[PDB]
């Protein structure tokens, strides 16, 4: 093996992607992009994520397994707050049990 | 501070984003992600970067420094063998000292 060995810091990752999210398998929103924390009105760490997200594309529920079953589908969500869509990729991080939506608005 | 804790390990990162590169201040590349070593006719890493891309936009030269100084503009590379064009974001991570660019065609 010459595996990768390089990754953007959690830090990075928030400037890069201001509206990633990721949550565990309980539900429960663990970290959040810079920008959405900034604009939600309540915080969203701690969070449920179906009480701040809906899930237009695929037409699936907002369920952990459904979603780490689909690593190649193009996720589209939708922040409840104010109807602002976002598009991207639900990818599934076993080590640490938790999915990052890489998602930002789309246009 | 409430910073953030988390983030993608570099296998997640290669999956997530399949034409990424890594370079160093050096200009050597360091990482790829999958499918750019699979289209590539030579392996990448290890070799200098000018000798498989060229920069499109922004018209700048193709060094370290240059490049960390445009945070938020959108690059357009070439891959010098076929012409495909590789547009995205260059990132400057300090403490491993790479710039990591997130593209895809």
């Amino acid at each position: 093996m010459a595996p990768p060995h390089l990754t953007l810091s959690p830090e990075l990752l928030a400037k890069a992607f201001p509206f990633h999210f990721a949550f565990s398998r309980n539900r429960e929103i663990v970290q959040t992009g810079e920008v959405l924390e900034r604009i939600s009105p309540e915080p969203l760490v701690g969070k449920l994520i179906e009480q701040h997200f809906q899930i237009n594309r695929p037409k699936i529920l907002i369920d952990f397994d459904a979603i780490s079953k689909q690593p190649r589908a193009l996720f589209i969500l939708e922040f409840l707050h104010n109807g602002m869509q976002l598009k991207g990729q639900m990818m599934y991080q076993p080590e640490e049990e938790v999915i990052f939506f890489l998602g930002s608005p789309w246009i």
